[PDB]
């Protein structure tokens, strides 16, 4: 049956709870109280083919800093809890997606050792009401607990809403691979 | 018995009230109109062990400033306060705190002078509502009333958040150090 | 008697109305829809010892810049009312005021040929909700209506609400010195 | 009457009583052991129309550095008692001096919140047996007990007795500017 | 009783075995398969009061790489099963030690969030047989199984083997601050 | 009892006597007949706790430099005499000490072999009557008949003797650290 992790988590902070199929058909379902979040996790499943369903709430009062990141270690969690055992997937992925000028190549293995590479150059400070600095902190959160080796790479791109989504289409893909059985290994 | 000092300071602008225990037990309750502030305030308290008793209302429909200045201030003039005669104590704080990829030194004398020496680089304007230039001259005027010498020096860091929050852990260290009995000089 | 001018103008985009006395007594009473702005005539007012009185509502939906504007123009010409024949004043006016490590210099001629010359860097792009780009567009509309030739130099300076506010210090204090009676020009 | 504040101060170190008349007639009283400083101050009666009363004595022998301090130390606290209230004063001052080829700007204001800006650049290590690194500390420590925002701007200069006097003529002018009655705040 | 933490992992390159006693007495005891490994804990242990106990065999033919990662992750995870709840404990360590010209300061924190900062520059590239890039190497694992936020700086040095050995002795007084009882937190 | 080492030493050029007290209350009795250098070693007892006495006479018709050197010499003596069999001791001091503008960070270890890297940079070459380049030769000659490893680090500082002065702070501070009982090595 579908690989299926759930996380919650609850801290003086913040509150989240996370539910994620690696063998879904692109369900949807986030609200973490930061809505440019909310979009990149839509696109998370719709690019990736993953059902998200992320609920957080939090002291975006401060800033969206400890909701953003404790909606990722959520995630990363609920990923590693998901994929279980490991066994037969292609473990790797790979892919360059663009959106428009935005170009973000996205490079991953499920290693079981944290690592982020990232070279995103986002050149405004808010997209929305979206602090640009909790991108890096989103992905960086994210292996942390999953356990992942990721490397984002920026190749071209101007407009910070399409060099971060961009590079949550690619993420998606290139997750989306890497969990996928392969078809040699079963 | 435990070294309290309590300011309550009316202007045009604003309306602060501040009680500080020198040998608290980290008792946080800071609402200053401010929340970036409360947060820095409840790291202040935390990490120092001080109880810290902080309200303040004011202009914030003009900004932040006034209130902050203000704030702090009157925590600069509390703390001269609970420090009484000065007698028995270490005097002097040296601390090297991280958050994350921050890192942050901070030295500091109990001198009567008041000197602040200070290099962050913020690489952001905003952290959620709170404008970061309000960080320096929060440091400044409680330097100003309290009569201290403090030197805060950025050796690492990238997230503003991460970098703000790093100073108050390794200030507050330094201070408790500071403010606590030299067993040898009783 | 006091020289006092008064300004009121309706467009599709403001309403302004301005009273201002060169003779006052530093009365404040400015409501532009702009809380910094307010905080800066307040200023003009204290510093300057005039009399103003400001009423604006605009179009701060579209943003803050046809009120600044249109409130400026007003002022400048109410100035330029309120100074009627222009006899036996000092016409000339220098100061150079700090606030904190802010330091500017203004120096003005009530000459009748509007001219600005005016160098500040304000390091920040809001101070609250106030666009740090209308400080210049203020004192250009107001130079243009009042025909003043005005230069502001900025000799020191890094906190923006400083940087803003130490200039209407100075510029207040240059524009009551050139209102002023010469007393060897009765 | 006249606003006279008066300082004494003993310490292991340094031994000092101030007497400062506000509305003096530049009498000048000053014998501090460093001739070059009693020079200075002086120079700050006669320019300013102070009365200057110092007496210090301390530990010369060891350098001139607690003695300038101390002095400048209990200047700023008499400057600070003798303007009580505050009330109806200019508070504000701004004079440029020079000394023949040199040229110094002075700018304060009485502020209740301690600042020094300076930039002389004194290219001689010894005025007689007055170590120029003294005269920035001398500024510093006053500014620190009275309370007041001081930028000293070095214009023109190369004869160190002639940049250290410009400086003091210009403060004294400055300072008498700040601390006379304006005649519109009565 | 005494915070022990022990570690058992065999892969089909590496076999490890680790013990560590946090309220130790220095005991050192580590075996490695690489000497100059050993000599590093033997400094962890007597530098930082630990007692390690540390047996590996493997791969050494291919390099020392895979034991060294090995034994850093397992010594990562030791460390975290010793440190068991963190009640109580000082949490962040802070210390600059010499080894004759080298100068290493290592400030870390006991957060639960991995990061590594790092700036070494060792000059050689074998220290005896051991390659010197595996430094780096064994405290980014042992920061990646701890939960561990460390930075490292070297300050001065030119010896590579002092260089690596004043930064075990810095790491090792460090961590024994962070383990050890705060007396404020009981 | 108290670690207490002595040393007199008469040659052809200076004539000193120097008793120390690891174990002391601040004592300070020096007289080299370098005034500034009693001070600096006031400084010592007072800021390590140390009980200081130094007689000293010599050539000082020449320079300072002969008295400074045999002063240092006999007190790194004293040192090594007083630390006897070094059992139970911290052996490492660490300590970032300011005095105003000036912050020095000393770090040593009590290692049985000299070393000293130092880099201030002292901006006037007289400080009273002391010829600043003795202040290198001090801890140099010091660390060589002690056997200490020290490092000094000019953090900040502009005024010579600031920069001197809290170098001897962060030096006794440390020194006072390195000597006392590690309540864990009994
Ligand atoms: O690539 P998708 O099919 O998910 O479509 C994305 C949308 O165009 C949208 O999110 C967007 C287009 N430009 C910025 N954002
Ligand atoms: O160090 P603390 O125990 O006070 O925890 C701090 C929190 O993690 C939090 O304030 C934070 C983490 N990242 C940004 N902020
Ligand atoms: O100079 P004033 O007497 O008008 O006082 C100004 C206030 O201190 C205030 O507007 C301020 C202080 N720092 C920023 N703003
Ligand atoms: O300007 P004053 O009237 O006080 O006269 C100053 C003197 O000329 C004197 O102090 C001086 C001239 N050159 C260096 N010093
Ligand atoms: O500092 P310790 O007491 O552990 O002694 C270290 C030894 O001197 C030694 O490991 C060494 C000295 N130079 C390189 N290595
Ligand atoms: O830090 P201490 O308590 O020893 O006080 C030092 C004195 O202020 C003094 O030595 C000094 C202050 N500025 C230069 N020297
Ligand atoms: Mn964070
Ligand atoms: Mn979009
Ligand atoms: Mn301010
Ligand atoms: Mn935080
Ligand atoms: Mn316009
Ligand atoms: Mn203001
Ligand atoms: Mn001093
Ligand atoms: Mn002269
Ligand atoms: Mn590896
Ligand atoms: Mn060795
Ligand atoms: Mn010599
Ligand atoms: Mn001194």
């Amino acid at each position: 049956s579908a690989r299926i992790g759930e996380v919650k988590r609850e801290t003086k902070q913040t509150n989240v709870s996370v539910k994620i199929n690696l063998d879904g058909h692109g369900v949807s379902d986030s609200s973490t109280g930061i809505p440019f979040l909310d979009h990149m996790l839509d696109q998370l499943a719709s690019h990736g083919l993953f059902d998200v369903h992320v609920r957080a709430t939090g002291d975006t009062h401060i800033d969206d800093h400890h909701t953003n990141e404790d909606v990722a270690l959520a995630i990363g969690t609920a990923l590693l809890k998901a994929l279980g055992e490991r066994k037969g997937i292609n473990r790797f992925g790979d892919f360059t997606a663009p959106l428009d000028e935005a170009l973000i190549h996205v490079s991953l293995d499920l290693s079981g050792r944290p690592y982020l590479g990232y070279n995103l150059e986002i050149p405004t400070q808010r997209v929305g009401t979206y602090d640009t600095q909790l991108v890096e902190h989103f992905f960086q959160s994210l292996v942390n607990t999953s356990g992942m080796t990721l490397h984002i790479r920026q190749l071209a791109g101007k407009n910070s809403h399409h060099i971060i989504e961009a590079t949550f289409k690619a993420f998606a893909r290139a997750l989306r691979q890497a969990t996928e059985s392969d078809p040699r290994r079963g």
